[PDB]
């Protein structure tokens, strides 16, 4: 008998403002210029 | 007997404002210019 | 009998402001220029 | 002056045979039973 | 002047055979039973 | 003047056979039972 619950995963937990660049949460491969 | 529940995954948990760039949550391959 | 719960994983727990570069949370492979 | 080219991303580069389960390349959310 | 090229990212570079379980390349969130 | 090229990232470079469990390459969050 097992029980897994209430795990929680966040990437940004605060409002982003006035961005002008490249804000990515998860990136597999690929290039970013900024 | 198993039981998995109430897992939770967020990428942005705060309102975004005045953006001018590239805000991506998950990106597989691909280029980004900003 | 096991019980795993309430684990929590954050990448940014504070609002980002006035960004102009490359803010990435998790990056597998891939290049970044900034 | 920038130049990005010839990036390449593969998920399975070899022929699959005699499958009987769940072969997924990329999965966001969602459950899999097999 | 920059130049990024010929990056390469693979997940499985060998043919899979006689599978009976759950073969996933990339999985964000979500449960897997096997 | 910069030059980045020919980077290479593999997860499985050998054919998988007779699997019966959960073979994942990259997993963000989420549970696995096997």
């Amino acid at each position: 008998g097992y029980e897994v619950h209430h795990q929680k995963l966040v990437f940004f937990a605060e409002d982003v403002g006035s961005n002008k660049g490249a804000i990515i949460g998860l990136m597999v491969g690929g290039v970013v210029i900024a």
